[PDB]
């Protein structure tokens, strides 16, 4: 069972970076706009209920990749299932360090449930 819980963490993981990977690159021209949009951080995120604060910011998330031209869709189900009122941290951060902090988390918990 948590078995079923560490495979969705991985494909959270695979589908968080394969976003990032696809926008953090040369080959997009619209990086330095897309770097202008502000996402909000959670002020704390060590349990799987603070992804809470991840499915609050994937209506945005979605937005800024489409205004740069689903993944989206499969880490909302995902999200949704592994998943408190969400706390969020003062600063703002951009889409890539958005990614680089749910990338952490996801393999954080990974690694409490080898
Ligand atoms: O339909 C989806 O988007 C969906 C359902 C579960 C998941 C998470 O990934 C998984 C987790 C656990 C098992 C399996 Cl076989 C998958 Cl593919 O994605």
């Amino acid at each position: 069972s948590t078995k079923k819980t560490q495979l969705q963490l991985e494909h959270l993981l695979l589908d968080l970076q394969m976003i990032l990977n696809g926008i953090n690159n040369y080959k997009n021209p619209k990086l330095t706009r897309m770097l202008t949009f502000k996402f909000y951080m959670p002020k704390k995120a060590t349990e799987l209920k603070h992804l809470q604060c991840l499915e609050e910011e994937l209506k945005p998330l979605e937005e800024v990749l489409n205004l740069a031209q689903d993944l989206i869709s499969n880490i909302n189900v995902i999200v949704l299932e592994l998943k408190f009122m969400c706390e969020y941290a003062d600063e703002t951060a951009t889409i890539v360090e958005f990614l680089n902090r749910w990338i952490t988390f996801s393999q954080s918990i990974i690694s409490t449930l080898t």
